[PDB]
């Protein structure tokens, strides 16, 4: 048998540095994990015993703390070039800054094949960067080949900023011809890596005839076998075994997120290219393994201008933003409105005739806000007073959620209303009034939403058999502060940006900002 | 007796073409008035008749119409040395582009002195600007000299951008001591030329001891000796004789605004510059008075890039703008609300620590909007969409209000309604409730208005004692749409900017509108 060792990652999401356990800001470093310095060690200790290796990224390198929102993907190439990946998928975030911001810096930096299938563009545009990305690649491996054939989630344009020349073809369809392709090159060992989600990985393990091996992303899924070695709950075995339309048994793996294990597959393939055996587990990347001190001294080299960056103004307020918890666990709070704002306009995309934005929606717990900002250092505010306000790295995602969950996520908000608890709920594009002599439960006594198929937003009854796409914390998406409804009831999600980032984004295109407290929350 | 001829303008507020009778787009030329080829024309006769003559501007040449949107003041420095202008004074519209869009282009390609004895520099501008405006001038005419000394509405910071740099002082504290030293360097004939209004030009009148004349704005004050020559009407005779401190007469003048007219003051002084006799009249350039060929050649040279300027893409909307009749006369519309919040973000001023804006409120009638924007064009709006929308060349200004004012104003915008009629109000910083079975004049039932005095801007109940500066077409301050407790009641007024371009920079820094119908107007 010919045994291939597949390292792997996936939604790296910018955890350049060691992490905390949760994959935040690390501050006992001697409890700290990930970050691509302690990975450069593990990846070159399995280099020296195994002989056959690929090191694949399957997507979103691109966005999650301050080190993309300052080198815009440049710390993408250059840290993926030093641990030598073999090849990475394109993700959804990599369109977070455009096509523009794709191209450079990192498919013109990459000394790594960057991979999609199921992406084509029109006009001047294909043009442009034909051959940047590749449906695949066949790589040398000790004597052997293996064919490497990418694929990138088709809901990309609701989850980033690709543009309207680009599309993004149905996942299946876009690879059975590529894999077809491959075996007609005398190319019998074939990995899919893609960024879809463990849902539709397993559809493409099931479905796309010749598949090997499927090593996905997005749902940023945590697979393993037996015991785990950290707080990550288990989705399924690793691998978890597809049966294929033709028989065969197709492994399909993922790593979590944020850099904080390596996966690692052992496949063992007959000289016919079929997969023998698989068998692997993700290695968490915890203190024990040191971090590697020529690349700990480049990120630290790095960090300087992150630091300078902090400090700097992004825009100003006019206003005090008010993030107190007496207000935001209370009442509409102005930075609360700040936030949601923001985060409706960071969702913003691209639209056709049936809605004037997909998303009008926000909510964001009174617990999430952790600071206010004051007006009078000549109305700055700076990336290091919004860490202040939202100190623990999540990010503002998307979600759908029916009409009846959502009012019991309000009813949730003011159930013990009165105790300065988290779970009170800041709102954008939703109206709420509360009656707080009413029975918990029963106290939302009006709850008007912004609708999105409409060419004049306007505000309407919230339906409770209707789905909402609404943005909100990963926190509240996960069940935190007692929001148990919103993990077992939504209907998807998908992670979004950066919080900090988020805000920080929208200060700077406003420039001057002003936000009221306005009605959007009311007691009877 | 050595007899001087002053002509002057004020408040041109970027009228360089002929305009209407009511200096909006001229539409039937034979019928026009104005511009700076006419204004050419008469100049030019009346320094063939008379041996000694000063043309002086009392400012606001800037701000007004697209001319100044695209030419920046460049348009003013070129047209005003063409007619070779003796002298300007600062007006409050000169600040509009903060400091720098004053020193570029206006004072460093003016080719007369431009004046302003009450404004004052500090730090590094000081050094900047220093000479490019001066306190006065002392000017040869015939074998005399006048000397000319200027001033500067005090309330300019509140009324355009001047930035933290620039103190202004209080007119008359400032003027005293340049025209003491005037007398002290044997100059006995003495013009004082500024922009503060008709009120505060009296009081200098009154208190400036040796000013000899008064040449006044700001106000755009009407004041004719006989029967008037349009539709304007008086507020005093031409010149209005103010009886000094020091007993002597001094006449006041000033000639409305637009261009539409040209004030003519004859003086007569004797030898030690006392003034013998004063007596004039503006001179209504209408079409009797042919434009001058090579001004006019040149003004349609200028305009080729206007033309250029009113097509291009000034940002994009995601929703439709919802500008119909059927909707801004009947309830809130989108358009109204993008109105009115153009206009609050057009008058952020520089605060100190006792308001976050010292203004908050807007209104707006939907006769005042007369077009709706689709949004379908790639979502582009351009400057030739605005001017649908309004395209009546009025100003968004300034006006103090008592809450009883301002509540009979809201029960005027629904005191008829289901007329279709233009009175109703769209708003911003204002949350109106209706219940319109109640008498007429009894219906508004809730009122709220958005704070000043606050660090955090919130909703609080209108206090009919309570004064509240209010953002409003010029066309209601003047008792349109039957406003005419506006009119009748307010306590102050100063004209703003011109209502497109108010809306055309609002939309080019948001880059992307979507403006929503949020419950500003309710109907119980
Ligand atoms: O610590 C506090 O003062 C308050 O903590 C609140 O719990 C939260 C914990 C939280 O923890 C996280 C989190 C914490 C550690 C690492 C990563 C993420 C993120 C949150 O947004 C978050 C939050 O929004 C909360 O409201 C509780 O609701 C509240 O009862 C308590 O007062
Ligand atoms: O012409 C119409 O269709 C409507 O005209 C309305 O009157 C207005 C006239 C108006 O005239 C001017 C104006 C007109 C000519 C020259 C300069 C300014 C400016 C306005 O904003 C303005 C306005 O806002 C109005 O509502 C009346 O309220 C309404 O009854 C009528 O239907
Ligand atoms: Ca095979
Ligand atoms: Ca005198
Ligand atoms: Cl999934
Ligand atoms: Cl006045
Ligand atoms: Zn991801
Ligand atoms: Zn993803
Ligand atoms: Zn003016
Ligand atoms: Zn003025």
């Amino acid at each position: 048998p010919w045994e291939l060792t597949i390292l792997h990652t996936n939604d790296v999401h910018s955890r350049l540095e060691q992490t905390s356990e949760d994959s935040s800001k690390c501050v006992d470093a001697s409890r700290c994990m990930g970050g691509v310095a302690r990975l450069f060690t593990k990846v070159q200790q399995i280099r020296r015993a195994e002989p056959n290796v690929l090191l694949l990224d399957a997507g979103d390198q691109y966005q999650g703390t301050i080190w993309f929102t300052v080198y815009k993907g440049a710390e993408v190439a250059h840290f993926m070039n030093a641990l030598r990946y073999d090849a990475m998928a394109l993700g959804n975030h990599e369109f977070d800054n455009g096509v523009e911001g794709l191209i450079e810096p990192l498919l013109k930096e990459a000394k790594f094949p960057i991979l999609s299938a199921n992406i084509s563009a029109s006009g001047p545009l294909a043009s442009q960067i034909s051959g940047l990305y590749l449906p695949y690649k066949v790589l040398p491996v000790g004597d052997e080949v293996v064919g490497i054939v990418g694929y990138t989630s088709k809901e990309t344009p609701f989850l980033s900023n690709p543009g309207t020349n680009l599309v993004f073809e149905d996942e299946i369809t876009a690879l059975q011809p590529e894999v077809d392709k491959l075996k007609t090159l005398n190319v019998n060992k074939i990995i899919a890596l893609g960024h879809s989600g463990f849902e539709m990985d397993k559809l493409i393990a099931q479905k796309v005839r010749g598949v090997d091996v499927v090593v996905g992303g997005h749902s940023n899924t945590f697979l393993y076998t037996g015991n785990p070695p950290s707080k990550e709950v288990p989705a399924g075995k690793y691998p978890f075994i597809v049966t294929s339309d033709d028989g065969r048994k197709v492994p399909v793996v993922q790593a979590y997120a944020f850099g904080k294990y390596l996966g690692y597959l052992k496949i063992e393939f007959d000289e016919r290219g079929n997969v023998i055996s698989s068998h692997g587990n993700p290695i968490l990347l915890d203190s024990s393994i040191p971090e590697d001190p020529s690349i700990k001294a480049d990120i630290n080299k790095w960090r300087i201008k992150l630091d300078d960056y902090s400090t700097q103004e992004l825009g100003k307020t006019i206003v005090y933003l008010d993030g107190s918890s007496q207000s935001c666990r209370f009442r509409e709070c102005n930075m609360g409105n700040l936030i949601c704002d923001a985060m409706i306009n960071n969702n913003l995309r691209h639209a056709d005739e049936m809605f004037w934005n997909h998303v009008s929606m926000c909510i964001l717990n009174g617990g999430g806000i952790r600071s206010p900002i004051d007006e009078r250092n000549d109305g700055t505010i700076t990336w290091e007073n919004l860490a202040a306000v939202l100190p623990f790295g999540g990010t503002f995602d998307l979600v759908q959620l029916k009409g009846s969950t959502l009012k019991k996520a309000f009813e949730h908000s003011v159930h013990r209303y009165g105790q300065s608890t988290g779970e009170f709920l800041q709102v954008g594009g939703i109206h709420v009034v509360y009656d707080l002599s009413r029975k918990p439960g029963d106290r939302v006594v009006k709850l008007d939403v912004l609708c999105t198929s409409c060419r004049v937003p306007s505000y309407d009854p919230l339906k409770m058999d209707e789905v909402y796409k609404v943005i909100l914390p990963n926190f509240l998406a996960n069940g935190g502060d007692g929001f148990q409804m919103i993990k077992d009831e939504l209907l998807r999600h998908d992670s979004g940006d950066q919080d900090i980032n988020v805000v920080s984004t929208y200060i700077s295109k406003m420039k001057v900002i002003y936000p009221a407290v306005e009605g959007r929350i009311k007691f009877s």
